[PDB]
């Protein structure tokens, strides 16, 4: 990376957006989210990811639920209404920057 | 803002990218960059912006030049070769995220 600071800042924003994107389509376990973000080209650790998850929930954008399924307790995450609205707004911001910088 | 944390993180990235975008086109003063980023919808002060400018120069992505013009000393910034390469990479990353996140 010629600009590691940019990549770092930008990756934090992109991860956040992908989490909402995925949690709007699906209920998600964190284990799975790590794999899926990795598929999308993002390096993420449990160390990085769960605190974001917790913070999104604290911001009211996600909600988590302890759920016993098939004799095993797990936490699932999903978007709240506010989270869907946030996703739209966050996307809008990305669209604007895309329009500006990809065309004095 | 439904997602202030996102906006905050994202604005840091967007400001950085705009600085390079503008400094690749032409030479720029920081006073002017404040106005121009403000035109583009980014809330920035000299207090916020100049440190970014200094940091980009320290990262080798910009270079500045003291110039005395019309009886007054001013600093102009421009992209270095490494900054143009960075610009391309940073744009690429933005295009990819755009394509992905726009079901």
């Amino acid at each position: 990376a010629m600009d590691p600071e940019f990549m770092r800042e930008f990756q934090r924003a992109a991860v956040r957006l992908h989490i909402l994107h995925h949690a709007a389509d699906n209920e998600v376990h964190g284990a799975w989210l790590t794999q899926e973000l990795s598929r999308h080209g993002y390096r993420v650790s449990p160390g990085t990811l769960y605190p974001t998850l917790h913070r999104l929930e604290a911001d009211g954008l996600l909600v988590s639920e302890q759920r016993v399924v098939d004799g095993r307790a797990r936490r699932v995450y999903r978007a709240t209404p506010a989270g869907r609205a946030a996703l739209t707004e966050d996307r809008r911001a990305l669209e604007e920057l895309a329009r500006e910088v990809l065309g004095h």
